[PDB]
């Protein structure tokens, strides 16, 4: 009963998208699409889909009992567990209703799409990607263990009026950690919480910084409030900007094992320039 | 930073109304109601309570006194502080005071109230608000990607015997900087300003604009003096204007986060033409 080992018409709520998507699957219902977490293909495709969830994971009941599912799955947030107790009892009257819980905002969401990738009976690939993950780890700590030692990176995304900083236990913070990466003291106020916040007058924060990423959505886009943050005269003062390295990060978030070797993919790209 | 007593009587002095308004709080004393903030109903209701202070912001203490509040809330223009320091003792002899500061004429303000709604005890809606601004100003900037790209905006207020063309730093030209819009280049005189003011003579000084937006009042009325700029016989040879792209915006000196969604919602809906 641990995440490491020694159906025909599937709805799917949250965190079901990227594991139907992975497997090939065609959903007959999902949540609502939001844009910046699939690529221009995947949510014009999702798009086609009936939606049975709103993005404020509303769930619409009568949506899905149309939509006749065999199983209907996702994953929930270990915070809400009792309330969705009675929601997977009230979504069993249509279809078995597998969910899982996850907690924090690091390995334990890759882990829980893990798990539901095996229930819709695709857990040989996702299986297959959590060892490459492990492998690669291993394998660019090592290889580039020099550039690991000696640089300290940040990773930001901008926000309305102020800006972010990622911490060790989060998103792409977390997998910069995992990978023994140095990073940013600019992390420090966050304590247990997953992004320490900063004034754009408080910028000089990251003058510790030898590379910065920043979040970008599916498609290396910037949302404007990150744009913001790069626009700052105070942010190309910083040395990592007039450095030259400052690069995009996608799927920072890392809801899988495939998203999250994304990122070590980029993460390697830029120590080769290191 | 703004990203992460108990009272029942409160007073609500500058920037205090829309926070007890929004919140469904009745105030016991309030700053002195002017009308173009606010909608009919909301006038008419806030004329009932008790005036403890001027619309030149001059403060009744004694009528504060009687109003007998617990708690005393406002917002301070950054450049006032020290001398409201000063009005905080006085005022704190009558209860607790809470003023907060803010600075320039954009994202400041609605962080300001932020936080004084927080205090009031409704933290939750005014925190829904910021995180809905944030994930709007990201979706209508992806999904209307291409208008905003090959579109030039213009927000106007008209006074007397000129016009002003509205900075990216201020109010409904901040909001419609930080969606990412292009902005015509009658903006440029301004600098740091808020505004550029012109003559009726350089109307021509808006050729560029293909929409543009003018200043009204809660009610969707623009005041004596915008409605001169509209009338003058060089307005209806602009482009905008005889392009059928000339339209009303409301709560552009967003006080709030849920007036600054109400802007949102009107540029939305002009983009949802072009």
């Amino acid at each position: 009963h641990h995440h490491h080992h020694s159906p025909q018409r599937i709805v799917a709520l949250e965190f079901g998208t990227e594991v139907v998507l992975e497997a090939g699957i065609e959903p007959v219902g999902v949540i609502e699409p939001v844009a910046t977490l699939y690529t221009a293909e995947e949510f014009e495709q999702l798009s086609t889909y009936p939606v049975v969830q709103s993005a404020s994971l509303e769930i619409n009941m009568e949506a899905i009992a149309e939509a006749q599912p065999d199983l209907i799955i996702g994953g929930v947030r270990v915070e809400s567990h009792d309330e969705y107790v009675g929601i997977r009892e009230d979504l069993e009257k249509i279809a078995p209703t597998v969910f899982f819980d996850f907690d924090g905002a690091g390995s334990g969401l890759r882990n829980m799409t893990l798990e539901l990738s095996r229930v819709v009976g695709d857990g040989e690939r996702a299986e297959a990607e959590q060892q490459r993950f492990e492998e690669r780890v291993e394998e660019i700590s090592t290889a580039y263990a020099d550039q690991l030692a000696d640089t300290t990176f940040a990773l930001v995304f901008g926000v309305d009026g102020e800006f972010a900083v990622v911490n060790t236990n989060a998103w792409g913070g977390e997998i910069l950690h995992t990978l023994g990466a140095k990073q940013s003291k600019a992390q420090q106020p966050a304590g247990e919480n997953f992004a320490a916040f900063y004034s754009y007058e408080e910028i000089d924060e990251l003058s510790d910084a030898d590379v910065i990423f920043y979040e970008t959505d599916a498609q290396e886009n910037p949302d404007p409030f990150t744009e913001a943050l790069l626009e700052q005269k105070l942010w190309q003062s910083l040395p990592a900007v007039e450095a030259g390295q400052v690069h995009p990060l996608r799927y920072s978030a890392a809801r899988t094992y495939a998203q999250a070797n994304i990122v070590l993919d980029q993460i390697e790209e830029v120590l080769k320039g290191l």
